[PDB]
């Protein structure tokens, strides 16, 4: 059967699966202290989409709908529609649309909007903050913040084009909080049909993340986000479909320059990666490296340690 | 090593021209301007032309230091590369990779972060491309932006584009004029070619996405050659060509039936017959399918 394979793709090549932004580095760090269930960048190595995990990073963390004003104040509430401007379906089972941001924070981007009878348009500065009680994409709605108190009109096709995150408050780098999930439902109920939370379980070992640092927008925001997989493996496996052999791809981190294997890994099959290694640790790679596919072990196979 | 194109469907793809989804299918004439965008530009051998690079989310951003134009709103921003790396203006490329391939007014946001503190900032900021202070092959660009005093110096700047201006309806941005990467200093130089059927009856296909409108009434059309994700996809395969030529089937897996057949051109191009504008009606689930080698003279069934 059809032998399985990740792409050859450099890191800074591809692409965060948490938000349209350029990977920059590859990361191991401790998680015990985290409950690590993102819901962008889930898929099997399969190619089972799971979570809220659509095909392209460019759609990450943007929303399209129509807006009202909120009272008389500077803050809008979208009514969701699809990527396509097609009506959306809460009762589809997933947590809530496909690139609804994963994390509680306040992401700001500008908000978009065309008048179809006569092509006019406009934009404004905008935040929306996913903690907030008003944050209920599941249910078809997010509230955002402007800079207008009536430019936007009702019944106009709208967009929220994301940018980066900001904070606000004395104790520094407080949010985002990157493995907080929101709410998507707000308050009304609880979060459905998520991607599990992945965690190591063999002595020794932590989860390798790829890294990317989020552009600030205001205050003293903490601009990490890890994802566990690329936005570019997520469409590769989702197209070759290739089958799982066991529980674990060994993969191996090569030079391509020397041939040489700088370190070793587990891609678990339901799509996140652990190596050996205890604590924080920027990898030291060159800049053409790349992982390569070697064989199907299983849970319990002991690294070569990093 | 066998030729493939993707399998995803249109609009599960990006547009190699801007950080936007595609969004459908479009034939028409060309005969009467010049087809000859950078971004997008990749061999079926998986060469890249022009400004291209491998990721969608790169595309028409700007990275370095600014410096204020005078006490005023403008800034100048001194081109670093994705990474804040070194832009070597010798390198024999057009301008830096992923450089708006089109003269039009950008509209995003301007951020920054001060490295001592990490404190961050955001202006609404637009990029003119066909200003004269639009050089990205001498290393800089000029931004009008929100602010007169909130940019640091000597500080990482990025701009993250979100859509496109108009002012005077619809006859600006121009998708299909480069600008002059190096002003009025020098000609461009490096292109990826220009491009056009050459055999009777056919046309360019494109893929079409729509630009996110900021002021105004501008042309929001936005047509790409290829997908990101087909420059991605050849890039790494680096697939032989057997011939000057690939043949497509556009299929609906639901039915197993062709809805069109197309020619994918070796340099990077995709031709149909048919003989005037036409959106293309195809069903969620289509996709490309490459069926053979085949030459320029092969008469493809009527779109
Ligand atoms: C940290 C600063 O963040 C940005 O400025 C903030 C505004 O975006 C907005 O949120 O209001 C707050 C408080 O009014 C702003 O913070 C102040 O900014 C000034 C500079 O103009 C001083 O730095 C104060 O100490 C901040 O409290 C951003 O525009 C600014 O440059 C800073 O990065
Ligand atoms: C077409 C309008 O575009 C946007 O408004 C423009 C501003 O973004 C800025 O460029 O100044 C111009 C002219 O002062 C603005 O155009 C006017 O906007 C008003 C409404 O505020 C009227 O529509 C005039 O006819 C425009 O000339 C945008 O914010 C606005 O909603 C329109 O789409």
């Amino acid at each position: 059967s059809k032998p399985f394979t990740v792409p050859i793709l450099t890191v800074e090549e591809m692409s965060n699966s948490r938000f349209p932004i350029p990977l920059e580095k590859l990361y191991t760090g401790p998680s015990s202290a985290f409950v690590v269930q993102p819901q962008n960048g889930r898929c099997t190595t399969d190619g089972v989409l799971l979570g809220t995990t659509q095909l392209s990073a460019v759609n990450i963390c943007n929303f399209r709908g129509d807006v009202t004003r909120v009272g008389i104040s500077h803050d809008y509430t979208m009514n969701l529609v699809s990527q396509n401007w097609n009506n959306y379906d809460p009762t589809e089972e997933i947590p809530a649309p496909l690139g609804t941001p994963d994390f509680v924070g306040k992401i700001q981007g500008l908000l978009t909007q065309t008048t179809r009878a006569d092509g006019s348009t406009r934009a404004h500065k905008a935040t929306v903050s996913t903690g907030s009680v008003h944050f209920t994409p599941k249910l078809g709605s997010v509230q955002f913040t402007t800079d207008t108190n009536n430019d936007f009109q009702t019944g106009q096709n709208t967009k929220f084009t994301p940018v980066g995150v900001i904070q606000d408050g004395d104790h520094h780098q407080n949010e985002p909080q990157q493995w907080v999930l929101p709410n998507y439902s707000g308050t009304s109920g609880h979060n459905v049909h998520l991607a599990p939370a992945v965690a190591p379980t063999f002595p020794g070992e932590q989860l390798l993340f790829f890294r990317s640092t989020m552009p600030g927008c205001s205050g003293y925001p903490n601009m990490n986000l890890d994802c566990l997989l690329p936005q570019e493996w997520v469409s590769h496996f989702y197209q070759e479909a290739a089958p799982a052999q066991s529980d674990v791809a060994l993969l191996r981190f090569v030079n391509p320059d020397t041939g040489r294997v700088l370190f070793e890994c587990k891609l678990h099959k339901s799509g996140y990666i652990t190596v050996a290694h205890t604590g924080p640790y920027d990898l030291v790679i060159p800049p053409n490296g790349y992982f390569r596919f070697d064989s199907w072990v299983n849970q319990f196979y002991t690294l070569a340690p990093m």
